[PDB]
């Protein structure tokens, strides 16, 4: 009986972390690692250095006042090896312990490192329960599925949770509310000011470090305000429940220039480190539409992308990895453009989205979807650049959730297990969606010429690269008819303007 070494990551930070059940406070000893390797797996953002190095201190510090003997390791102490495996056979050799426990983490390589891991004793790994769905539980659901559909794999976690309930039956009758017909803001609707959170003194000494051991990432420090702690987060839940939420259903795919959070939740950097719960989230929503403060639609909509999106992504990833890392269904072989590193592009959609990754590490969904990845999409951007983008740039980016969404959601680079088609998009989707096409330089009804969208030239050739292969996908009947409609001359001079934009962009 020498006790337990619990291992607690940068994103496991929650009291009901399951390598935390049933701790023997006089014994056991929690490790915790500001880690190199991690903060360098990929570089960056700074504001998500900020954030995780932050709300690790303060979830040490409320684990030493429950008790907790924590084992903290900073990034400053000069005998810290750098990566987890070194740190625990280190911890391992200060003192005697019986085993390690772990949570099984968010990121496939470090899980399979620390699987083979040949340590002195023994290491028991325990499922993350925080999520709702397990992975045992959506191999289950996934088995024998021809196609992996979110509209069913919702159902079942309707049904699974009974949020959203009455008995048996989807409240209202429907399980999902979402509408076609919805466009931009009107002109002059104004989206409201959104709560952020001043650094707390933790946050201001990692924000000092940030700034001056990491200036070479990517990202403006200043400004910083994301949730660090359980109290800041839950403020911040406070307000977009309140505030925000009733609208939630009515803009969830706008876009308006230089607004960048509209009625979104902004919660995901937290969620994904564990200062929220997403079952405490739901119920939450819930509540507002059972007690008449938002409608069922908005709320629905709400919880469709935490115990539907999210929970999905999470169990194609860990079903299909490790090969799901290597997929390239379109063969994309072409390069990043320098513009997604430094705004500096024409494009005005594009260069708000990379101006708020930027500020902010964030940019909401459809902008992630359908302005910089069906963006990269079209151009051919080889997938590995692609993630590494969004693995940089967005203070909620975990590979579990980034990939499935970038190789799969918004490239088709893993030939639609996540998303059943392409959503390659022209410029005319954006024009519809935002405010954004008045006032960019280009021209969106125009397809050729130096004044054209690029989106447009490079939609017809990506759906006339790729025509073979999307008449047999199945559900873009639409765009390879217009295609097939189109004269040789049309099709030869987008093929043309396409190769130009490639070459003018840096791509190939
Ligand atoms: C190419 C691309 C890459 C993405 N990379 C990430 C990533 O690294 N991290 C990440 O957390 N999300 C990622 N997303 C999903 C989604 O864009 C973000 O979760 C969302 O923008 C976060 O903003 P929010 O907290 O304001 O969310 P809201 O719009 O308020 O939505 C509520 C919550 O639903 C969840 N959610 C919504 N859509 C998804 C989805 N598609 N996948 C998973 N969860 C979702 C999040 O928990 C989010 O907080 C990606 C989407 C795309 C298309
Ligand atoms: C920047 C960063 N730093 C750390 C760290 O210092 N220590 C740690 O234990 N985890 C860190 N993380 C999170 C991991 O890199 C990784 O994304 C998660 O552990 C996946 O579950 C991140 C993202
Ligand atoms: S015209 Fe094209 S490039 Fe410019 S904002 Fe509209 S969609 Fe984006």
């Amino acid at each position: 009986m020498a006790g337990a070494l619990r291992l607690v990551l940068g994103d496991q930070l929650s009291d009901n972390l399951s390598a935390l059940v049933d701790a023997d406070l006089s014994r056991d000893q929690v490790l915790m690692v500001e880690s190199r390797v991690e903060a360098t797996a990929w570089k960056h953002h700074k504001q998500k250095l900020v954030l995780v190095w932050s709300a690790m201190r303060q979830f040490a510090e409320r684990l030493r006042a429950r008790g907790f003997n924590v084992r903290y390791v900073t990034l400053e102490d000069p005998d810290n090896t750098g990566s987890i495996g070194g740190e625990l056979r280190r911890a391992l050799e200060a003192r005697a312990f019986d085993r390690v426990i772990r949570t099984a983490c968010g990121k496939w390589g470090l899980e399979s490192h620390l699987l083979s891991l040949d340590l002195p004793v023994p290491m028991e790994t325990r499922e993350d329960d925080r999520f709702l769905c397990s992975r045992a539980q959506f191999a289950a659901w996934a088995e024998g599925r021809r196609e992996l559909r979110m509209e069913f794999f919702y159902r079942e976690m309707r049904r699974k949770t009974g949020l959203l309930m009455d008995g048996d039956q989807p409240a209202g009758g429907r399980w999902n509310f979402d509408a076609e017909n919805r466009r931009k803001l009107p002109p002059g609707l104004r989206p409201p000011e959104r709560l952020r959170i001043p650094p707390n003194p933790t946050t201001q000494t990692v924000l000092e470090q940030v700034s001056r051991g990491f200036d070479d990432h990517f990202g403006e420090v200043e400004g910083f305000g994301w949730p660090t702690n359980p109290d800041e987060a839950t403020a911040i839940l406070d307000h977009f429940i309140a505030d925000m939420l009733p609208s939630f259903g009515d803009w969830q795919d706008a876009m308006s220039w230089r607004r960048p959070f509209l009625w979104h939740s902004l919660i995901s950097p937290a969620l994904n480190i564990g200062l929220l719960d997403p079952l405490d989230i739901c119920r939450r929503a819930e509540a507002a539409w059972r007690e008449g403060r938002a409608p069922l639609n908005a709320v629905e909509g709400f919880i469709r992308q935490i115990i539907g999106w999210r929970e999905f992504v999470r169990g194609i990833y860990w079903l299909k990895m490790p090969e799901y890392a290597q997929r390239n269904a379109l063969d994309a072989q072409g390069k990043l453009p320098g513009f997604y590193w430094t705004g500096q592009t024409d494009m005005a959609c594009v260069a708000d989205t990379v101006r708020a990754a930027h500020d902010h590490a964030y940019a909401h969904h459809i902008q992630r979807l359908m302005v910089t990845g069906n963006l990269a999409m079209l151009l051919g951007v080889h997938p590995d650049a692609v993630d590494d983008w969004y693995m940089v740039v967005f203070a909620d980016a975990y590979e579990w959730v980034e990939m499935p969404n970038t190789r799969g959601m918004a490239t088709f680079a893993d030939g639609g297990i996540v998303g059943s088609k392409p959503y390659a998009a022209s410029g005319a989707y954006i024009d519809r969606m935002s405010d954004y096409c008045k006032g960019c330089r280009y021209d969106v009804k125009k397809r050729l010429g130096d004044d054209a969208c690029p989106f447009n030239a490079l939609y017809w050739d990506f759906i006339d690269r790729h025509a073979q292969r999307l008449a047999g996908n199945g559900r873009m009947m639409m765009p390879l008819r217009t295609l097939e409609k189109m004269p040789d001359a049309e099709r030869e001079a987008f093929r043309k303007q396409a190769r130009a934009l490639r070459v003018k962009m840096g791509v190939s």
